[PDB]
DNA sequence: TATTACGCAAACCGTGGTATTGGACGGCATGGC
DNA sequence: TGCCATGCCGTCCAATATGCGTAA
């Protein structure tokens, strides 16, 4: 069987003659019932005489698929329709990879995302293989094949216990923070948050009193939600209402956010998220 | 073109394109140069396969539909009834299912049947695109449109090592196992049968002590004749008499899972009403 | 045997290399050579290997870390018990509970016994287990556990569970909704690898309403659910917890049923307690 | 904090008079005390109270004394730990499979393997011969089973054992071939082969000198055998899937010269973990 | 109106030792209660 | 008279350096 053979029979079919779809396809006769003829070996049965109904019900429906398929397979390659397998790590989850994603989609609604959490480190090999596509955190080292692309900075804040609101007031200052007790995080990843933090803060010349590093920032939070600590987070973590604790920005303090991806081979709603957080970046 | 379909998917699957035309007889340069003209007329970076899967998938699609039509048109022109394609998930394709396809074959001579593997969700996808007429498994979620019916209910065994076995004895209750390192199954196919097993058990109040989730069922029973670990399977595994492995009926209320199948209410080939009636008609028995 | 033997082994396991650790050690390299090669001795295996570790070298790597944070522990509990003070309840967690349920457990044990400090660690319900019955973890909490025969499970209160869908989708479902009214919302559950956990336990609850879900994905943590829920690609499912905080841009709605609430559960080793968490059990017991 | 003092300290409060201490320990009675004020002063707390007649522990005497015996069985205890991980007497061997072994084949493999190391573990993932080589280059999968490994770099192929060749056919079609049967008897058999492993099925035809009438094919062991005992075709297995008692089916054993299936263990070369390389250790040793 | 009978052009395949100096830690002797 | 601390010194450890149109 081939393509030809099947045009021709539904042009047989709704012409009802061999000759009046001969012109309805711009070919002499002799074609027409030459692959007819063929076409009626290739199955086996005799379609049209001097089961053809049942032929034609999956014929229109082979063609069907076919130029609807080339639409898929190129609006693939534009990138308008794909799953983005996004990979994360840390802090840019509670505010700002979700506005990302959702302004991607926006951007492109047909497409779908999957989250995998993984270190700054299983990205790195996550991306130089293509299990993942993209891979968010803040502290990024550079690897010869990948690039990064800092997108915006966030504000640090002091979390607190409620009770000791008015003991730092609205917003206070690195230096106004040497007995305070930061308990910090997180325990896992060679250098994140809390490594940043203490640099920060020797930068600006206090040495930081910690207490405890804990694995999430969702977990200093708890211990402050008990007032059994006190920590600093981004402000896309202050962002969200937390019950009991009280939150100040701390004021050149600022943490970044950077997606990371390969440089080579790149999918294309891949590089349809490129565009959009490019874009998103300078404004 | 026809041909070049069949190259494409000889391609994708080979990775290069020489081992692909080896399994064509053919040479590089026919299929480079038919690939050239696919992508050309296509409209897509193809190319070590590309962004082009989709195409992949329909082009599977369209030879399933070439395949299928004319043994179709054969049959339909012989009177016979046809081919039904059934789809499976789970472990009904170990002995339940085989007996409700041979009550069917012996009713409907005049018909065959057609089994590809595919999950809870890639058989509502099915049904609706007329790739299958029906499908199979355990714990359908309901899906408008699509109808499900439960041919039959299923008693639970545990299957341990045939040393660990006068242990348990003959029956043994869900509270007998909550010291039991259970080693469940299907991972990854969606919720499947593990999360009716962990159901069951929290239904119960036991939260179960689960040590592992392996491929299918054939795995879990594997390292169960190791001597590794226990599982958990319906009656079709437990009635095919696995070596080295011991079955204890697991007794209660609520511990039965069902076999049911789906298929689409809208167009109703005649093929799939026959089979609906005979599965039907098969509802008690 | 000895201390700088272990202080030396897990700086050079750590940095991967013999100069960076010497580097993190403020010594040089034949020291630190030297102290291996008589580390290697004592115990007989080789630990290192031209830099990553044997598996011999792993297995003794958790063994030397359980050492010196035990002198560590040590260090305050001595200086604590002076002052006659109640001391460190090395407490561990699983799960939702720590988004708004443990806090407050925490919160108001630490208001009735002043004297007393707490230590996080995020173990597993079943790493807590290995954990207590070692004396590492004094109470573990988390939601669903099954019976050890060396620990005491006990229930602490129920939580409810909310629907957690875009603030957009709050109209759909009002305040209130039943699990039925679910029986078609492709859920996004979690938490992903933890063993048996909350997302097999929605899937129960499902299967003993009857109602097989739509399940969509399944990630890491709560955090990571809402995050696909406040970015519309996702409809999730939370305890009490996770809702109380005011999430932006998620509207929770409460799930109505004679049996949809999941508990709050600590576990303790029966056998040797130490006196603290004896006040601690008699605190949690009594918020029955 | 050194190990000297811990047992020293323990002596001191065991004996009650640090005097005493030095004879258990055959020391000097001078190093006792000199330890212990370095002990409290590396600490810096009070652990023992002198008298004219011995010592008594303070609080943080008693406080102290047990995180010492905590700390000295470990230390003591974590020499045997880690002779046991490079002996590989301790280790999940995480086997990756795929095909028609994991039915009898693999399993008396890992059984015996666990019969003879009685303290280990396995994990048993499921992967295609690709994603083996591309996982034991890696080193997530210890090692891996299938019937025909490719000859690749950096991995070893290991040809342990073979398995004949049944023909499988339904219960009622059972008398048309008898309880064997040659290569040439299958002419006129509707054949539904699977992966691979049907690459090679019909070489074994062809190598005998046979073109076969293959009918279907499947994908899956269990989708060949469905179709068998459901009355619809008949297939071509090894001895693994034939020594499965499958309920409608019947198996006959194919004859012939050099008829016969292998089974094939694939690992990566160098660097091999003490779990696995004992369980080659295993593999080479039972192939006789 | 549908097959047939032709020919020509077109399609397409063959780190680990070595040496020294500083400190640790024990063992005898004395002082303090 | 035990029992605990304090010096002094000697030895050992450790760390830096073919497929159509045309014609029949």
């Amino acid at each position: 069987m081939e393509f030809r053979q099947l045009k021709y029979f539904i042009a047989v079919a709704e012409a009802g003659n061999m000759a009046a779809a001969a012109k309805r396809l711009h070919v002499s006769q002799p074609p027409i019932t030459r692959q007819m003829q063929a076409l009626e070996a290739d199955l086996g049965v005799v379609l049209l005489e001097r089961a053809g109904h049942a032929f034609l019900e999956d014929a229109r429906r082979i063609l069907e698929l076919a130029g609807r398929s080339g639409d898929r397979s190129r609006a693939a390659a534009r990138g308008d329709v794909g799953e983005l397998s996004v990979a994360y790590f840390g802090t840019p989850i509670y505010r700002s990879l979700p506005l990302l994603l959702r302004a991607f989609l926006t951007s492109t609604p047909t497409a779908t995302v999957s989250l995998t959490h993984m270190t700054k480190d299983e990205q790195v090999e996550g991306l130089l293989a293509g299990t993942i596509h993209v891979g968010f955190s803040r502290f990024f080292p550079r690897h010869p094949g990948i690039e990064i692309v800092n997108i915006a900075q966030e504000d640090l804040y002091l979390a607190v216990h409620r009770s000791q609101s008015g003991k730092f007031g609205k917003t206070c200052k690195l230096a106004d923070l040497r007995a305070v007790e930061l308990t910090l995080f997180p325990r896992g990843g060679r250098p994140s948050f809390a490594d940043e933090v203490i640099g920060l803060f020797k930068h600006a010349g206090i040495e930081p009193r910690i207490a405890r590093v804990v694995e999430d920032a969702t977990a200093a939070l708890a211990l402050t939600m008990a007032g059994a600590a006190s920590s600093i987070v981004p402000a896309s973590v202050a962002a969200i209402r937390w019950p009991d604790i009280a939150f100040a920005r701390i004021v050149r303090v600022k943490v970044p956010i950077s997606c990371i991806f390969r440089k080579e081979k790149q999918p294309p709603i891949l590089a349809r998220f490129v565009e959009h957080v490019r874009r998103s970046a300078k404004d």
